[PDB]
């Protein structure tokens, strides 16, 4: 089962703006998570062909990954921090939906999510 096209990272029809919270999401949240030892499965779209997971995109219909999020942030795709936080949450939820408790990938997601939430807990006051 073939890979779908990746999620968009630009869209001229979508409104957007720069906010101090979005800057933090790139400079602090994304850039820190990227360096975590367990980041790598989440740095690009899942390659379900290479992994021989032909049902991955049968089950995950709203895929999301940190490579996509990074590009969206660099490309000023978002209107607000909540939109970006939603993409991270989609990424984590997708992992917990597809995999079994106790799977290595779930342990990895959980560690990354712990760090994410620590960073979001310090999200600066808006504007
Ligand atoms: C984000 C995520 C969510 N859920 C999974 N699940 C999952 C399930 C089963 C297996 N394996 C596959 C091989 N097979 C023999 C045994 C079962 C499995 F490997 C993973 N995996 C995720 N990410 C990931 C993990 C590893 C490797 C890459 N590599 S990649 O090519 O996609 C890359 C380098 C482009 C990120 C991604």
């Amino acid at each position: 089962s073939m890979n779908p096209p990746p999620p968009e990272t630009s869209n001229p029809n979508k409104p957007k703006r720069q906010t101090n919270q979005l800057q933090y999401l790139l400079r602090v949240v994304l850039k820190t998570l990227w360096k975590h030892q367990f980041a790598w499965p989440f740095q690009q779209p899942v390659d379900a062909v290479k992994l021989n997971l032909p049902d991955y995109y049968k089950i995950i219909k709203t895929p999301m990954d940190m490579g996509t999020i990074k590009k969206r942030l660099e490309n000023n795709y978002y209107w607000n921090a909540q939109e970006c936080i939603q993409d991270f949450n989609t990424m984590f939820t997708n992992c917990y939906i597809y995999n079994k408790p106790g799977d290595d990938i779930v342990l990895m997601a959980e560690a990354l999510e712990k760090l994410f939430l620590q960073k979001i807990n310090e999200l600066p006051t808006e504007e």
